[PDB]
């Protein structure tokens, strides 16, 4: 009887941060209540000032990471304010039935809905908007995020020993398909309906114009670089709702990686680069061993360094000359 | 001595259906006899009426699924009728030697050949035509299928317990590269030889114009939707002879997935989306838990919803409100 | 104390060959000394005579395979002769810290540097040049290779039994993005600086013009085909520094495959095709069972047969008619 279960309301946070949670379940199964408000907004996605009409969950690309435990119930109140122009919904890859909830959550502007589903499978999973006839447009406009369903006894390694993270970050990778004129400049549009056929044409090329982390070129750099300390165990959750990606920590590794994100499977060990298929979330665990700057990239290096799929970690602590040293510094 | 083994003749069926077979071998090793007739034919592949010259095994794209057990012999009689215009052959990824049989099966129109090979490795495997100098043209014109080699004691889960399916479907995913003029309209051709250089040019773009299941946009929808009942265990075999794909059951999961199709390996559990590399067949097992419509898609959603890589399951049975429910239906 | 360890100097060889090494470590940990000299040179990459300005480690594309054991130290002297024009460096995916060494190895023409790192994780790993602001240009101009870090007790199968190879080959797969004019012909450039923006434009299309093994179309064919004998156990290491690939041995299999290259993980068994993500090296082990010609390809068959990603094995020995035979040779 679900009415007899504890309810807990979660207040979500902006990626790449993640709301507070317990890795090992400190309660029995609960109904975990989330609220997200859809926001259609202009977003500047690159250094040139290219501005698109983004479709977001909770004002961000990606949408926030939701975190529950296996066999919790997820209850989501989805709000589509009358300041928006489009119909939206939500599909959870974690859920079973009704197109992941999409069939039950169609909200016109000025409407809201509440969906409840049982999180029966542990893993990281994509969620995204999926309105009938317009699915890839919404998804490639930013309307996706992820949900992590932790095993009730937390994460385990390939031998069944606990893996406990000290920090968790969520990197949502977004492929945008900004329509171009024949000279190659980005086109700009007066209404969503007037943009639609050109959006479809741009998507059909299958060639993204931008591939970004946390919604824009350089979003995870500078004052917004990810941080860690030598010796800290960090879990990076990475999602891509539409297109394959291949994350790589430049200077590091994925010590334990669930490339397709599902925690009943033993992790892959010692990965340099891992493939997260389009429509999947993955998770990588690493213990930092050296200080300094790391780049976290999609290792199609064109996608990383020309199209935007690169962020930074800044790591504090002691340098280990046993692991790496310059013997002879560059010289004539 | 192969002459002392039982022979069994199989009558193949059109995808997505699969010929009758036993999951657990009820006989010792056998010579399993198949016959396929090559058919070059016009096929309408989309809702616009785009018509291509398809090259098929047995009149279908994909070719039929063949099913044998490990250490059976597969004996194929391949017929190229004099009504065809091209040289064809067959390469089995399940076979060992002679380019998978391709070197031994070159049949001009009006010729036939019979190949026998030992199915030494259990899994789902691609087969395709591969004529010297013309390989990707034949494959991307539809001339591919798959063969399933079951373990003699049937499928097993990650712990070695039996997995028995109630139903099996074969989804062949086909990438077509229809030549376009500079305005972007599809070109139409008077002879294969006159089409060839433009086919090569179109392929070289590496951008398919269509990506379809069972040979056409919408082929697995409507009266031809896949079916199941709540509680039925379904195995979906999925092949792609040329290009990576990422299957996803919208509203469901891959409970047990062999993404690269080889049954000596433990399956991946609880998958949302799985990556089947180009030139591979994969297999996913799911037990339906909810009724209604499911979409089975390539989760590059542009490929699914704009280029054609989407089918439907219609599932009968009882709705489970514990797994999913609308708490508050969409309202103002 | 690293000064108390044995030092061993390795003399590298040109791919696809690999320098001599022991699979099982016959000494304790060592400092393994390598030297590579950067060479910028013109390379003809296709049958049409398309000539690019390649950037190489040691004069080859790919760079040579380095082979050490887990917990050895790798000491590399990198030389950038004054006959080159560009700044280069080296990033090892096997290393920990300083962007894989890239931050410590920036060498202008006329400079050299020596880097030492501890090879703490067993596997095959990519190395590549990665100069700040120019990374994908150098990598896609050929400046990448791989390093194999063997477990001290050699390779093991999924049950922990030894796997010993008789022969090893290194196949580096290179994606080139040769700039094209609007008619589609390759453009040719007077200086690197004058080529740069067009190189960037070509890369941004995300569509390689050439995808080659060992630096050119047909490099691993004819007198340079890979060789083996029936019954020989062969390990093929395959890297791709920028783009996903899907190797396949036509007529064979990957008996044991580490698709993402890391030997602490059990191998995948009986693979037809495997996915090596961009920025990764993988390794496949096969025991030949049939003589003749095999094709080793990227199984996007357009990439293989139109863009160049195909090589040959020539295998000597006895034909096994039990595994495959022509029953009825092609006839009217
Ligand atoms: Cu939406
Ligand atoms: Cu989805
Ligand atoms: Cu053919
Ligand atoms: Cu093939
Ligand atoms: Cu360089
Ligand atoms: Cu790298």
């Amino acid at each position: 009887d679900i009415s007899t279960l504890p309810r807990v309301k979660v207040d979500l946070v902006k990626p790449p941060f993640v709301h507070a949670h317990d890795q090992v379940a400190k309660t029995g199964p609960r109904v975990v209540e989330f609220t997200m408000t859809i926001e259609e907004k202009k977003l500047v996605i690159d250094r040139e000032g290219t501005e698109i009409h983004a479709m977001t969950f909770n004002g961000s690309v990606p949408g926030p990471l939701m975190v529950v435990h296996e066999n919790d119930y997820v209850e989501l109140r989805l709000i589509n304010p009358d300041t928006n122009t489009l119909l939206h919904n939500i599909d959870f890859h974690a859920a079973t039935g009704a197109l992941g909830g999409g069939a039950l959550t169609q909200v016109n502007p000025g409407e809201e809905t509440t969906l409840r589903f049982k999180a029966t499978k542990p893993g990281v999973f994509v969620y995204h908007c999926a309105p009938e006839g317009m699915v890839p447009w919404h998804v490639t406009s930013g309307m996706n995020g992820a949900i992590m369903v932790l095993p009730r006894d937390g994460l385990k390694d390939e031998k069944g020993q606990p893996l406990t993270y000290d920090k968790i970050y969520y990197v949502g990778e977004q492929d945008f398909y900004v329509p171009k004129d024949e000279a190659g400049n980005y086109k700009k549009y007066e209404t969503p309906g007037e943009a639609y056929e050109d959006a479809v044409k741009a998507m059909r090329t299958l060639t993204p114009t931008h591939i970004v982390f946390n919604g824009a070129v350089g979003a995870l750099t500078g004052d917004h670089a990810l941080t860690a300390a030598v010796g800290e165990r960090v879990l990076v959750v990475h999602s891509q709702a539409n297109r394959d990606t291949r994350p790589h920590l430049i200077g590091g590794h994925g010590d334990y990686v669930w490339a397709t994100g599902k925690f009943r499977n033993p992790p892959d060990l010692d990965q340099e680069t891992w493939l997260i298929p389009g429509g999947t979330a993955g998770a990588a665990f690493y213990t930092f061993r050296q200080p300094g700057v790391y780049a976290y990239v999609n290792h199609n290096l064109i996608e990383a360094f020309e199209l935007g799929a690169a962020g930074h970690f800044k790591v504090t602590g002691e340098w280990n000359d046993d692991l790496m040293t310059s013997v002879v510094k560059p010289a004539s």
